RNA sequence: ACGAAUCUCUUUGCCUUUUGGCUUAGAUCAAGUGUAGUAUCUGUUCUUU
C-alpha cells in the first residue's frame, strides 16, 4: 500500500523512474508465462460496450450494453 | 344608352407572415484518426410502368 502511495505521488510529480523488478511478458518470456504455477489472466476491454443510437436533438447518445 | 346589382382582370391606395437591443465588427478562425450511427452521395443490377 505504501509503495503504491509513493508511486502515486511520484506519478503526481511526473518523476516516475521506469524501473520494474520483474520484466514484462514479451514474446521471449511468453514461454515462462506458466511454470507449474497457479496463475490468472485479465482483460477489461469488453466491460463497457455501447449501443450508439440517435437522439431527438440529432447528436449521438451512448447507452451501455452488458459486458 | 343611362341606373343598379353579380363576376373576372388591370392601375393606384393599404403593406396586408414584411429584419425587434448593446458591447473590443463582442472576441478567435483549425492538425487529426478508427469505430459506430445517422443522413447525404454516387454508382449497381433487375423487375414491372
Amino acid at each position: 500500500a505504501l509503495y503504491v502511495l509513493r508511486e502515486r505521488i511520484r506519478k503526481g510529480l511526473q518523476i516516475y523512474q521506469s524501473s520494474v523488478q520483474e520484466p514484462f511478458l514479451n514474446s521471449s518470456n511468453y514461454a515462462e508465462l506458466f511454470n507449474n504455477d497457479i496463475k490468472l489472466f485479465v482483460d477489461d476491454t469488453n466491460v463497457y460496450r455501447v449501443t450508439v443510437h440517435k437522439t431527438f436533438e440529432g447528436n449521438v447518445a451512448t447507452k451501455a450494453i452488458n459486458g
